[PDB]
């Protein structure tokens, strides 16, 4: 089954909105859909009521606004499910609400027949939004989210549309792929088109069944490592997002080498002066890095985090055999490129010429991303506005320091979410 997608590229209004707007656990509460660029259509009910939705590998719920949503100004800009105008409707008033990064939705469950392409998924239980506050839904160019993730992370434990279609007998292979590079795109449930990619797919298994997350490796920028992820890093291939979200340590090194704006951090300028040489010498003395911020006496917390990071940038500078006398002054500069959680990390659009391809190691393979794949342009030519397609998600501690690979990576790389073989696979997009 072939599901076309339309690409509505991030514009000026979403950036100003994202600008004027967690970690321990939930990545769902971390999602920002204003960073969505590919939309599809489904239909809930009989006859089919049409809704633009985001096909999200990073969520496991389907939800659409309810006709019963009277108070959110957002519901007055999006479509609504009218249960009574639907023959096949079954009422499951179980209340529910999902908190995401730039918004929230609360409503109650219900059921009906959902239609993707030409599959009529019956009994599909879903959430009708009786309220959906947040700026993500104010600016939204979609109506719902159709979750393509695992049931484990499903609100109210509802059975996803994929589980239903890939059981009721609707799909061929219990696989599905996204080709977000129709230079629009296209999802295909139960298969994949060998015309959407060059060569074979590198398959790495799903490590934690909840998210479509696999164990990735290192991140290199311009050939040089970032060190932080060399010892492994989790990743979630999420099609309900664009920007690549990773550790702040790595992102701050990428902004330097890429020339991305970045905000000035004082705690960092502080660890540099006050503790700079202490940390370095401890590293030169080959003291255990973990033990450094503890010995040096910094591990309140906000300062301990600037230190931990400082230590990591330093080990890589030493790891890259860089001369000591410059490491402090270097780590001092990164302190000026901290990822701004508001102001976009804008890059000069002409400066793409001298940018370094960054790469990620997955499956033993290094998947490169040229500067014209990882920098986004959001504006009017002459005065357009390019930005680093990276974000700082301070990797859910112990929930795995992780990356979220979306449109920016899944755009250049054909992704095949393999449910039967519980693994993901990447191929060069055609």
């Amino acid at each position: 089954v072939r599901i076309a997608l339309k690409k509505r590229p991030i514009d000026r209004n979403s950036r100003v909105a994202t600008g004027l707007s967690e970690e321990e656990g939930d990545i769902v509460a971390l999602k920002n859909y204003m960073n969505a660029q590919y939309f599809g259509e489904i239909g809930v009910g009989t006859p089919p009521q049409k809704f633009t939705v985001i096909f999200d590998t990073g969520s496991s719920n389907l939800w659409v606004p309810s006709a019963k949503c009277y108070f959110s100004i957002a519901c007055y800009l999006h479509s609504r499910y009218k249960a009574g105008a639907s023959s096949t409707y079954k009422k499951n008033g179980k209340p529910a609400a999902i908190q995401y990064g730039t918004g929230s939705i609360a409503g109650y469950f219900s059921e009906d027949s959902v239609t993707v392409g030409d599959l009529v998924v019956k009994d599909q239980e879903f959430i009708e939004a009786t309220k959906e506050p947040g700026i993500t839904f104010l600016v939204a160019k979609f109506d719902g989210i159709l979750g393509l993730g695992f049931k484990e992370i499903s609100v109210g434990k509802a059975v996803p549309v994929w589980y239903k279609m890939i059981e009721q007998g609707l799909v061929s292979d219990p696989v599905f792929s996204f080709w977000l590079n129709r230079h629009g795109g296209e999802i295909i449930f139960g298969g994949m088109d060998p015309k959407h990619y060059v060569g074979e797919h590198t398959y790495v298994p799903v490590t934690q069944k909840g998210y479509w997350q696999f164990d990735m490796g290192d991140v290199l920028v311009g050939g040089k490592s970032t060190g932080f992820c060399a010892g492994g890093c989790a990743a979630i291939a999420d099609s309900g997002t664009s920007l690549l979200a990773g550790p702040t340590a790595i992102i701050t090194e990428i902004n330097e080498k890429i020339g991305a704006a970045g905000v000035v951090s004082q705690e960092c300028k502080t660890i540099v002066s006050q503790y700079g040489q202490q940390i370095l010498d401890l590293l030169l003395a080959e003291t255990q890095p973990k033990k450094i911020c503890s010995q040096v006496g910094l591990c309140a917390d906000p300062m301990c985090s600037a230190c931990e990071m400082a230590v990591v940038w330093m080990q890589n500078q030493l790891a890259q055999n860089k001369t000591q006398d410059l490491i402090l002054d270097y780590v001092n500069q990164l302190c000026n490129r901290l990822p701004s959680p508001m102001g976009e990390s804008a890059v000069d659009c002409g400066s793409l010429g001298s940018m370094p391809d960054i790469e990620f190691t997955i499956g033993g393979k290094k998947f490169a991303l040229k500067p014209e794949e990882y920098i986004l342009k959001v504006g009017e030519g002459a005065a357009a506005q390019c930005i680093s397609g990276f974000t700082a998600m301070d990797i859910p501690p112990p929930r795995g320091p992780l990356w979220i690979l979306g449109d920016v990576f899944m755009g250049p790389y054909h992704t095949v979410f393999d449910y039967g073989k519980l693994r993901i696979g990447f191929a060069k997009a055609a």
